[PDB]
């Protein structure tokens, strides 16, 4: 219909990955990018899953595997246990109602690895625009070990 | 009614996200990129909620978060107070008649919130081009603490 | 597909209606009305936004006009700060999983601009054509600014 | 099977709706309006559940709702203890087929709820045009603390 | 393609019928109501079409009008268009605003160029046309105001 | 539609006010698609709805005076003379409006009114019919009240 | 699409059936089993009402009915009214929008028909198929009255 | 390719069912009942994603609620560290080419969540058909914690 | 004609904006791209409808902008006073009449609005692949205060 | 089909490339991008077309060059296929595990076969796609590993 | 899909190497849907793009030295004399490449250039061309760079 | 026709009052047939005739000024710094009327005329235009007068 959902999602993909690139600490993608509605109701949280959760599960493991590359052949893996960690949570306010499902999607993830409800910092930002900038931030504080971002985008 | 209409809402578009993610303080994209004058008339001002009020309301909550920010689970999240705030518009000259209705609508969004006008500051560049040229000279001042840009950018 | 719909959305929307000029006190329209699904999934807090915000920012604007005018040309309009106002809302029980997504959005919408939760007075009521009633005893009482009427209806 | 079905669908909803209004005290209005005689069995006492009942319900929780209210932020609901109230039925008599059927799911769900049948009070119209005129007058009542008036339309 | 245009516009128009025939003041109904833009847009353009001017207008002679009749041939009454010392209250909606601040400019010009100070005008503005009836209800009881005018625009 | 809200509130305006007023108000509002059918309603000398207006108006007014003065039978007659009207016309399309007007004032004279009795008011638009003849009504000196307008699609 | 559907629904009904027959206590069946997900959103809340409040209604008048069938010619029928009562709930947690929507409607049915929260027992399933092995030892608790299993299906 | 697809899958998930149920332990059924080899492979480790990694930790899941459950309102809810039980795992021999994806799958996901190669039990059957009679003797054992079936059928 | 028109495109414009963003120094960009000769004629041949002009007093605004930016409300503007500026100007040789179209337009606009032929520095690239690399040195020289890129590319 | 492929593939590429222009090591894409399951088999089952293999093939020929390069004809600058004494640093993708799982023990044989030992092998696993580029990035950064390979599979 | 993405990316390595390190990079990279147009673009004499590749970087680093050393105007020379180039060739379609690397090499030396000066890089595929590229820039003593290479969908 | 009978007189009354009063009088007057093209010559901000309009009015006053105060050339700049203009408008199409006004002062303020110089007068046909903009040439302050209308054929 618009290029405006093109330029958005294209801008704001690409500023995540120059920021993780550049700060060299996880940020995982939970940007919903569908055509139609159904398939973002299907992704949130419905009969194809929790995108919140594939991300929170993919941070557990990134945060993990950098701790253990910092800290035959050998082969470098991370485990899946989140005790110990503290993430940061960015997350669009636009489409509030599929955000909030894929929030609680990632919090429950969190706590039932593991994770204590006193590492999670949240950060809601207005639009899916503004979660490069607010990231950057989250991810240039040090206590943070890896960095999610999520929102919804629907042409 | 630029012919190479792509190319320039890309490139002012990376422009404003670079921008922003280097100087590390909010710039709203407030642009109208429509495929037809139709739907930017139905976007500038009318029944689709002109862009200059919600590019505007998001540059008040960013500035919000990001003092709180700067200043169970943490929650950071913006009022929408602008009382106190300074803000910088940019906006570019091509399409008077609704560029105009565009200022008009986020200077009212501002005032109404609380932001007396002395503290805001306008600046007209000549095209959509060279809205992030300006932008960033603009953001590198101390004073202003948030951007926010306007362009109307028809193919 | 039967005239039940069209009887009870003209019947709460004249009640409304008669009860806001004769308590002399705004009274906002929060009443979905929708053909089908999809239309009112899109308005219940998707893309097309929240109603519920919409509904609470006219009230919130509403109280403020009437207290400047109670208290060149004279122009008289109404600021967008909510601070110090009491706001009563009535909400219907029908389709609760729309209607928890609008009262949640009008709720952060005032304590977003400003109203503390200590003001908003909440009432549920069974099916949206028991709005009216309810309203009037919220209106009649005397410490509500303004009031908000929030229902889905769907053919 | 009346011809101006619409003409009057209109009249007794909007007598309903301005009695309710003028004398502050829930009448809730369970009529089936249905196009055809098929519908109309499939909402009188079948798979989409009779009208009564609902009425009965909604009657129930009107009544508690606003004696609690006579009597964080403030929630006022209502419960569903129908245990000490009082009702006032009014049904048309043109299809007592249906119109019985109504009546006795209102008078169950009363009783189940715990209404004593000596509480309740029927009056039987002739028409369903002539529903509110003695609906008025049943509500004038300071015993009667609730209404529900129940009558069937076919086109 | 929506009931909540015929709602909004048929309840907007019963409430301002109802406070007109309440208060015995003339309220006028500058209100657009449209189902494409384009024609919406066309009337709101057009200099003489535009509905501002046509409300002040019918406002200043319905002013007049009551004026002469509260104050052997068939008696006719009937008002002048010299609005020179008459009150006026307008209320507009901010929906639309491009077209509502036509229809504005439209019926402050029309009411200024036929004779009425500016001292004389008081104009609020309502978030959205459902507002419309209450603070026009309320500038009617305002005694002071001689006549009113409610600006709005409705697009389907 | 406009013509739709105009129309309807017109008439909801002229029957609310009759029933709180309790005296006769009469309508002579031409709703037309089309002008040549109004044209052509409107030609005919005694098919102006004018005239039909001002005999309902008598008939009403005569048998409000005589309900208010085998079985009871009440029924109004056509002397005219000894009345009050209050006439309020448009002045949109004047051209017809003059003809309805015309027949409405011939009806009244030739069954016994007078021209001193006899009220006109003009209003700019049909929106203002109903409040405009409240005034009419609500004096007591007026014993009819008619209303006479075009609306045209 | 697939027998998976099929295969999980007939289990799933077919275990619970059993599981009620032979420990002889009522276990109330709120599966939503739907072929597209338009009709499990109508049916989960939306305008078809929620199945979970049917659910939550329908062990209270089984639990009541037990009650006295334990404790002219004589008929046996429960009340409604759920005082004194303990539930068991099991939820599954595929589809956790959906199930959070049936669970907060069944909740809500229980509390405002009488019954305390300190009653209500909630047990979280990963998915449908675990309804019956995790139902089966909050039946053959001797605290609960009645069980209610609730889940989500989709074709 | 089994002629009797459909007979041995009802066969083969009723005996699980049944035995889930007499035994009171959690047996995870993962297991990919496919019309076609195109959706075969898309769900064994594919873009739908293994089905043995999603059994491992349904039963993780459940091993830690059974656990939990036999040691305002209760809420029962299992966690996901596998660190410390007992799984058997049933693999069908029929098409090993994806029988050993997913039994890489599973073992792969519970040793990230924790639990040690040591304590796993793997049993291959030779046909899909004779899998609930050793998972029947697998869970009778005290020792085995959960029970997890797998194998492929195709039409 | 271009071998690879997209990607020359593409790269130009991002190689433009990113050394204007980099070296905050006003670089506008009046390049024809077309896919047919004619649409190229076409817009080259009108005498402001030529991008030379419009690139011409473009440059001239901003540089104005720049001199004000860098020593009610704040507005910055820029007059459109050519006089005490240095230009300079990087033109394509491919498509050698059109591009001295654009040329002559751009300078004759210049010295039209007050500039000297003395102050204008014109640099001739072999291809517009090499416009960005010879526009760096020429903006990267202090001495001149807006730079212009002049190309014609056709599919 | 959905926008998401198209972003994921291009943010990866980019990131890539990136790293590589900084890193100014040989970093090898073995990354397939198919729009079918039954394309995508096909690439990862053929034994000679498998990824794994030729981007092994290429990162050892670019790591010689770069050897040579930093080590009256015109000088011609190329790579054998020894690998005797280099070090790769594979970062593999765990989406679509079974072809991933193909490619990587495609990639270890190519290396093993021409001579890398298999203590100068380092594998690293990334949950996804999205992930590989941090990780290569961090491998890369390390000195010790004289070039990089970045397997994973794409498919819409 | 695969051939947009690597084009893509090696362009984008290409311009920003170039305007990184400030000096040319000249482009050579046929991307052709068919064998057959490739092939008929490379068989001309001066058809051949290594032809155009090696005069525009000789162009473009006279230009370059020209500007480092009524208006002014600045142009590159085709003194191809006392200059050095580095040429990064893909080794994919090495039947084609070689015509283009022959034609570059006997444009350089037909404008004046030297073959102990001109220094060349092989390159296994044309995804690594921008990385072994950027060592051939950044030597301060190659004056010139240029990419050759085939792309075929 | 009526409108040729119009064009032609407000043409030849423009051109009578610009040579006896010796000062230049741009005419930016959109003429058309039907409103389609008339919008068509109305937008097109380079086509759209204020700017150019006031752009040849800056010409001329530049010119003037320089003729008042090998071969001698004599040309106009397009610096509107110290110049006085007076703008005459047509009410009717308002549409477009506004348009060509705002590109007008806008053309002016951008090459550099100060608000505090322009002079607008609004006429209510645009048979009313020659005699205004007299009055406006006859004023001494103004240095050139710029006439905006459109016309429409019947």
């Amino acid at each position: 219909a618009t290029p405006h959902f093109d330029y958005i999602a294209s801008e704001v993909s690409k500023g995540l990955a120059n920021l993780s690139l550049e700060l060299r600490k996880p940020i995982t993608f939970g940007v919903i990018t569908a055509d139609t509605l159904e398939q973002a109701i299907e992704r949130a949280g419905t009969k194809h899953g929790n995108k919140g959760w594939e991300a929170a599960l993919s941070a557990i493991e990134m945060a993990n595997l950098f701790k253990s590359l910092r800290g035959s052949m050998e082969i470098y893996e991370g485990k899946l246990t989140a005790e110990g960690l503290r993430f940061g949570i960015v997350a669009s306010r636009f489409n509030h109602a599929l955000v909030d499902r894929l929030v609680e999607g990632a919090i429950d993830c969190i706590v039932r690895h593991g994770g204590r409800e006193e590492d999670i910092t949240l950060v809601r930002v207005p639009g899916s625009w503004e979660i490069p900038v607010a990231a950057g931030e989250l991810a240039r504080k040090e206590d943070i070990d890896a960095v999610i971002a999520i929102g919804v985008l629907i042409r």
